[PDB]
C-alpha cells in the first residue's frame, strides 16, 4: 500500500525530498509519520503530520525536518534541508489512525508501514 522514493546518493549540505504513495483508496484522514533507521541504531521517529495538517517534532531532532501531504496525489513528502552525514539511513513512512497528539511520535501508533527508500549522505 505505502511505496516510498526519492532515496539515493546526495550531497551533505544540499537538501533532499522523499515521497510517499498510498496505494487504492484515498489517505487523506491517516496520519502521515516518518521514521528512519540509521546503520547500527534502533528505529527513531522523524516527523508526523496528524490528519489534520499539524507538524508534530521529534523531541530530540531540533526542528531540522519538514513534511508536507498531498491529499491531490497520496503523497506526502519529507524535507530535509542542510543534509548532514547522521541523516544516513532507511526511510520508512508509515500511516496511522490516531489524531495529532504526542501519541503520534510512537511507532506503535502507525498500523501500516512502506517498503523503505535508503538515503545515503556523503561527499
Amino acid at each position: 500500500q505505502l511505496v516510498e522514493s526519492g532515496g539515493g546518493l546526495v550531497q551533505p549540505g544540499g537538501s533532499l525530498r522523499l515521497s510517499c504513495a498510498a496505494s487504492g483508496r484515498t489517505f487523506s484522514s491517516y496520519s502521515m509519520g516518518w521514521f528512519r533507521q540509521a546503520p547500527g541504531k534502533a528505529r527513531e521517529f522523524v516527523v508526523a503530520i496528524s490528519k489534520g495538517g499539524y507538524k508534530y517534532d521529534a523531541v530530540s531532532l531540533e526542528g531540522r525536518f519538514t513534511i508536507s501531504r498531498d491529499n491531490a496525489k497520496n503523497t506526502v513528502y519529507l524535507q530535509i534541508n542542510s543534509l548532514r552525514p547522521e541523516d544516513t539511513a532507511v526511510y520508512y513512512c508509515a500511516s496511522s489512525r490516531a489524531y495529532g497528539s504526542s501519541r503520534l511520535r510512537l511507532a506503535d501508533t502507525y498500523e501500516y508501514w512502506g517498503q523503505g527508500t535508503l538515503v545515503t549522505v556523503s561527499s
